[PDB]
Parts: C-alpha cells; structure tokens; sequence
C-alpha cells in the first residue's frame, strides 16, 4: 500500500549514505509485517531447493522472483523510492538473497566488495548499485552485524584474490581482500558495525568493503538483501556466467506498488 507519500531520505541522510557508503533507517517497517516477512522466509528456507545454501540452512537466493510476498516487497514505498534517489535512475533488483545467522552459530565472512562479484561473475559495468538490508531480528553487538569500513567504497574495486560460482555464497569468498590492503583502508578510515531494531533497513553500497563474525548471542539474526541496481547500470548479459536468481536478466524499471482494495 502507497497509501502515504513514498519515503525519502532527507539531505542529511543522503550525505551521509554517500560518504560512509551505508545508512540505517530505523523502525522502517513494524513487527507484524516483519512477521509476514519471517514467516515467507522460512517458507523459502523450506522450498527453496538449488537456490539454498548451508548443516541447516543459513541462505536463499531469487526469492522475488518466486514468492508473491518478495516480490511487491521489493516494489514498497519504504524501499524503491530510496533506491532510485540513491542511485539516480530507475532501478530493478539484481540480486534478492536471506541470509540467517542463528543462536550461537554463524561464520566469519571474510572482507569483500560485493560490486568485485557482480562486475566479474555478471557482467556490471559500474558501482551503481547498492543492498537494501531489512532487519528481521535486531542488530546488536553480538549476533553478527554486517560489518564496513565507512568511506571504504570510495577506494574503487580494490585488488582482490581469487580462490565459475563456486564460492560465491559461501562465507569462504572467490574474492577477499589481503590482509595487507585491509590494514591500510582500516588504518585510514576505521570499521563500523551498524546496530538497529528489528524493522530497521540498512542500505549499503555496491563497492563497500564489508564482514561480519558469528553470533554469539542466544538471538537470531535474519536479514533480506535486496540489491538495486540502475536501468542505465543494467549487466551485460552476454559477459554473464550465473543464473536468474543470482544475477537478474530482466531489466524492466520498477514501478511502486499502488494502494488498492486488496
Ligand atoms: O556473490 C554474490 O553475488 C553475493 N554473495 C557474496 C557477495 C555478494 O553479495
């Protein structure tokens, strides 16, 4: 339902996505519609079959093109608008992705740069893109916050070591960053774990370098991933190494969902 002006971030907000390379949104969406969002996630976790990834399963890929639920939330007011202020176009989703860290489980995801997989394995001609990262649980200190180096995206696509999609969803990374060019970017520029409610959104950019380390805590840490890209950014499909649900191929602008009876 747009039945309210579609959401903006204000100057400010802009600013500061632009010079750190992310930017949380608090209390975006409540908890009953967080609910509706678990609850088609663990439906997804269930069905998902090939898409999945690993014990139990921490990971789904392409959701909105398979679930009725994914695929107007990717179309909300809270979230479209944004991406076509941030990036300055129209927009479409090439990539949507869960990813859960449980209780006292999780992985080290080693330091990465997401726009390093998305030009080599897809085809993306430019960083014009970011991830919209919706809360389903909160993000505290101990569940495994998505971690940045802020400013960090301003460093281009840094030189990384390799190791076709193999290791691409799986927290040992075809791409990683040296421990040498970490060192300098972290020197420089410090690391920041955004924290927020359930309900909050943190929006990311495509080039950010980025980590996270296990949970620790007695709490799940879901997350929805939605990359945005720009229409005009659209992938060259005929550089593209990886299916539908990792890479889209359907480059028709999104439109926002419009308020109706049902
Ligand atoms: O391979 C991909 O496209 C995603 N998985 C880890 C880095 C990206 O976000």
């Amino acid at each position: 339902q747009i039945m309210e002006p579609h959401d903006t971030l204000s100057p400010a907000q802009v600013d500061e996505y632009r010079k750190n390379g992310f930017l949380v949104q608090e209390h975006v969406f409540d908890e009953e519609e967080i609910e509706l969002l678990r609850a088609e996630a663990a439906q997804e976790f269930a069905s998902g079959g090939e898409r999945v990834t690993v014990g139990i399963v921490r990971g789904v890929h392409g959701c909105h093109l398979y679930s009725e639920v994914f695929g107007r939330l990717v179309r909300s007011p809270r979230l479209l608008p944004i991406a076509r202020q941030l990036l300055r176009d129209d927009v479409y989703v090439h990539q949507f992705k869960i990813n859960a860290k449980r209780a006292f489980k999780g992985e080290v995801w080693e330091w990465h740069q997401d726009y390093t997989f998305w030009h080599h394995e897809d085809g993306m001609p430019a960083p014009r893109a970011l991830s919209a990262a919706i809360f389903l649980d909160e993000v505290t200190e101990f569940n495994g916050p998505l971690t940045f180096v802020p400013g960090g995206h301003g460093s281009g696509m840094i030189d990384a070591d390799v190791k076709g999609w193999a290791n691409t969803l799986t927290a040992s990374l075809k791409y990683s960053l040296d421990v040498e060019t970490m060192r300098g970017l972290i020197e420089r520029n410090g690391m920041v774990a955004p924290k927020g409610p359930r309900g909050s959104v943190l929006w990311f950019d495509a080039n950010i370098p980025h980590s996270s380390v296990p949970n620790i805590s007695p709490f799940d840490r879901g997350l929805v991933l939605i990359t945005y890209n720009s229409v005009e950014n659209k992938t060259d499909v005929t550089r593209g190494t990886r299916p539908e649900w990792l890479a889209a191929r359907d480059f028709t602008p999104l439109t926002a969902l419009q308020a109706t009876s049902f």
